[PDB]
């Protein structure tokens, strides 16, 4: 809704 194609900030 807010983000694109990455919801866990890790990679
Ligand atoms: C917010 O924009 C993050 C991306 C979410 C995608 C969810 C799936 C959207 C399609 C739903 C169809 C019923």
């Amino acid at each position: 809704f807010q983000w694109q194609r990455n919801i866990r900030k890790v990679r």
